């Protein structure tokens, strides 16, 4: 006994994990209670934000407790302490699989917008939440069906602690096998789910990067061929022009505001076909003239459209990025102590990871149950404005 009585250490350890179970607690229950209220934040992207926040409300309920329960390296039967140490990889894998759904979503509404909403139902959203939640389960609890240490129990370390029969000091390491957790829960469970979202948000940022340098290119392309029918010298020349612009519309072409671009695009091309009977007629000037109103179309409806795109896809980049960050957050919270089982299991030559150390690692896991909903708040207008009338009007 030359280090410092362990209760001291402990009860650091254990006051801050208390002081993340009540913030992981009272911010994910506010996530949930705006998406209740609000029914602008009533949709299936959200119904995966509120089964992550689930999750991180039993991560303060049961997890955390859990987890110092653990520490104690109480008298237990084996399996019961299985039972309290894997249950954290229930929660864990949960949150890979609303994470990934999320980025799913997102790729669905960005790459084919048109068949979205009936694609991506609230019904068949939940249905999903269900069935990833008995996944989580059945992941997460896989050691309970055999793949444990119970069968080589520490004697010693029984004894030594007056354990009673059938029963072990209850610490992780002692009842989760390494090569479970290094092979089976990280690689395979972990590592490649979160390669599968960086591989999806980049085909989502790419979506978007090619979409909005489209609508730049046809915005371009009418103006372009509108300066070469005003320079244009025969007929010939104009209507080439006008036939471009037409396919170009026609292809551009594919609520009250709404109502006023499908009106929009009806002049364009009808002012497109009426120059283009003039030109195939050999009016180049009648053509020309005609060709000049498209300016009128294009200052009351075509720049509108364009300005409510760009508006549009710069809203996806933003809720994208948002869905990112969260999920880049989990990886940075829990890759720490997956990397110290790494050294654990793969460098049997290394000393262990020190007490503190593993208690750090630990306490930054369960911390990524606090952020998300100060991302919602800070990236999400719609998220902060309903948690100031929650605030305002029920704890203030
Ligand atoms: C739905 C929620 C509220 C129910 C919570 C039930 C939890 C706390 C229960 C369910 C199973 C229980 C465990 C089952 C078996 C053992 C083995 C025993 O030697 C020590 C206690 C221990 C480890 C129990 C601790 C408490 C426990 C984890
Ligand atoms: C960006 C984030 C996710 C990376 C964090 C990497 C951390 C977890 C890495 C960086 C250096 C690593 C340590 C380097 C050396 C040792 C000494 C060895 O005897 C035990 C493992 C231990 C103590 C490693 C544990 C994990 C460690 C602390
Ligand atoms: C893309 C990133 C975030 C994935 C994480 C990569 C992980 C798997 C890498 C990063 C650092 C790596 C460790 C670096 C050093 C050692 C010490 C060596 O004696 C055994 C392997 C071991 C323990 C490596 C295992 C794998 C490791 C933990
Ligand atoms: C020594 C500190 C107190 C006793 C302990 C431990 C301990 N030792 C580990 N090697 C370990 N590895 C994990 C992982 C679960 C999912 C991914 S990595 N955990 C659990 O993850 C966060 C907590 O819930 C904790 O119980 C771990 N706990
Ligand atoms: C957003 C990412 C997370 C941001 C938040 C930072 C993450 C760590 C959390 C709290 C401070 C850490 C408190 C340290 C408590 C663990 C150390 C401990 O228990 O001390 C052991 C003792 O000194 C000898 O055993
Ligand atoms: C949401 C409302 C708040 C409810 C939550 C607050 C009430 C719980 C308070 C304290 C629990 C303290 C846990 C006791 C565990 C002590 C373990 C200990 O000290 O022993 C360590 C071991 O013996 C050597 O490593
Ligand atoms: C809001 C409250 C609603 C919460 C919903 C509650 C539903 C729980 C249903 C079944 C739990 C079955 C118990 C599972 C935990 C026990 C694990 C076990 O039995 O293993 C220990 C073993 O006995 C060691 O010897
Ligand atoms: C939406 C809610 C979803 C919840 C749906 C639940 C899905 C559970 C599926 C697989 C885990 C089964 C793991 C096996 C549990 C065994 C516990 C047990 O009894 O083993 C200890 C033994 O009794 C002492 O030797
Ligand atoms: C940043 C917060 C990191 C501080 C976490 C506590 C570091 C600590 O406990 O110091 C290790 C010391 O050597 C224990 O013996
Ligand atoms: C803040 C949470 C309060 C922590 C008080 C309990 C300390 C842990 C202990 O009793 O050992
Ligand atoms: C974590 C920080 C979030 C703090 C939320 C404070 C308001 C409490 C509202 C509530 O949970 O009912
Ligand atoms: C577990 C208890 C905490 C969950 C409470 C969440 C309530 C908020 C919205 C649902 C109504
Ligand atoms: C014992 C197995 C059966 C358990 C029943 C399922 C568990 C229920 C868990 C959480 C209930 C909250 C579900 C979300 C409510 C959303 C309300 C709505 O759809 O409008
Ligand atoms: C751990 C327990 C936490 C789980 C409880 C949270 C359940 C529901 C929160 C509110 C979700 C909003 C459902 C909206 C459905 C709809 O709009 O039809
Ligand atoms: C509202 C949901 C409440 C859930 C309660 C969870 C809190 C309890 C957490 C862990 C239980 C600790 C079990 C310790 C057993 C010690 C018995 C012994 O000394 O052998
Ligand atoms: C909603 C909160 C859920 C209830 C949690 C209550 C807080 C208790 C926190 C940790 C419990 C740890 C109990 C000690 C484990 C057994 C240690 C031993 O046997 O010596
Ligand atoms: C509400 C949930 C229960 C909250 C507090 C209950 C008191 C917890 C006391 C833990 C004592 C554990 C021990 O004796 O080691
Ligand atoms: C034990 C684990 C319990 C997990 C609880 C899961 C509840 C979390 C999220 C449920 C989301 C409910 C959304 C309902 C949308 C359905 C609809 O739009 O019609
Ligand atoms: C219903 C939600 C709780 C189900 C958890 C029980 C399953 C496996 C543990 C034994
Ligand atoms: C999932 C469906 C079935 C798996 C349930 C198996 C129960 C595990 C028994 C644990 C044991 O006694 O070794
Ligand atoms: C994607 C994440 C997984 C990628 C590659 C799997 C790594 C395979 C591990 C080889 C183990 C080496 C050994 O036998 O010690
Ligand atoms: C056995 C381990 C189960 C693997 C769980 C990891 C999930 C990975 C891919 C799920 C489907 C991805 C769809 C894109
Ligand atoms: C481990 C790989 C890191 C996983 C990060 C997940 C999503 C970030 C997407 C960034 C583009
Ligand atoms: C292994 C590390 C890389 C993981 C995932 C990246 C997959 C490649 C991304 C596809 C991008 C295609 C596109 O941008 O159109
Ligand atoms: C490993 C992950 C490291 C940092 C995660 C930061 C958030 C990643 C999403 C980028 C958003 C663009
Ligand atoms: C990102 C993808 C993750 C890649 C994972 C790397 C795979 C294995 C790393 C560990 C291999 C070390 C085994 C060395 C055994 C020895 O010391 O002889
Ligand atoms: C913030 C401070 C973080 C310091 C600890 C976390 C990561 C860096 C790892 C430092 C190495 C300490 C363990 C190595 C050893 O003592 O043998
Ligand atoms: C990418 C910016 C943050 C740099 C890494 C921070 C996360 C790792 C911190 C501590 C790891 C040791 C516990
Ligand atoms: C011991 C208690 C530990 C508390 C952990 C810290 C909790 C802080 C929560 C979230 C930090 C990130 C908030 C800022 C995100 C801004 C999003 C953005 O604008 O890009
Ligand atoms: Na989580």
């Amino acid at each position: 006994d030359d280090g410092a009585p362990p209760i001291m250490g402990s009860s650091v350890y254990i006051t801050v994990e208390l002081a993340i179970a009540v913030l992981a607690i009272l911010g994910n229950v506010l996530v949930c209670w705006a998406v209740w209220l609000n029914s602008n934040l009533q949709n299936v992207t959200n119904y995966f934000v509120v089964s992550l926040a689930a999750a991180d409300i039993l991560v303060g309920v049961l997890a955390i407790p859990f987890a110092i329960t653990i520490s104690t390296g109480f008298c237990a039967a084996c399996h019961g302490c299985l039972f309290i140490a894997c249950f954290v990889l229930v929660l864990a894998q949960s949150s890979i699989f609303s994470l990934l759904a999320i980025a799913i979503d997102r790729y669905i509404a960005i790459a084919i917008p048109l068949r979205y909403n009936g694609l991506v139902t609230g019904t068949r959203a939940a249905g999903i939440i269900a069935i990833c939640w008995v996944l989580s389960f059945a992941i997460g609890l896989t050691p309970m069906l055999g793949w444990n240490n119970c069968g080589q129990p520490k004697e010693g370390k029984a004894h030594s602690q007056g354990c009673g029969e059938g029963q072990v000091a209850c610490l992780f390491e002692d009842v989760v096998p390494m090569n479970y957790m290094v092979y089976f829960n990280f690689f395979a469970c972990v590592l490649v789910p979160l390669l599968l979202m960086l591989g999806v948000y980049l085909r989502i940022f790419a979506a978007a990067r090619r979409q909005l340098a489209d609508l730049e290119d046809n915005w371009e392309t009418l103006n372009d061929n509108l300066k070469v029918i005003e320079k244009a010298d025969n007929a010939a020349q104009v209507k080439d022009a006008l036939t471009k612009m037409r396919a170009a519309a026609l292809d551009a072409q594919k609520s009250p505001e709404m109502k006023d671009f499908r009106h929009g695009f009806d002049i364009l091309v009808g002012q497109i076909d009426d120059a283009l009977k003039l030109a195939n007629e050999g009016k180049v000037k009648e053509a020309q003239a005609a060709a000049e109103q498209l300016k009128t179309t294009r200052n009351a409806y075509i720049q509108k459209y364009l300005e409510r795109a760009r508006s549009t896809l710069q809203k996806e980049v933003h809720a994208a990025k948002s869905a990112a960050i969260i999920a880049g957050l989990f990886a940075l919270c829990w890759l720490p102590l997956h990397i110290i089982n790494c050294f654990t299991f793969f460098c049997p030559d290394c000393s262990h990871a020190p007490l503190w150390l593993m208690y750090l690692a630990i306490v930054l896991a369960h911390t990524n149950s606090v952020v998300n909903p100060f991302i919602y708040a800070y990236r999400i207008r719609e998220f902060r404005q309903t948690f100031r009338k929650i605030i305002r009007s029920h704890v203030l």
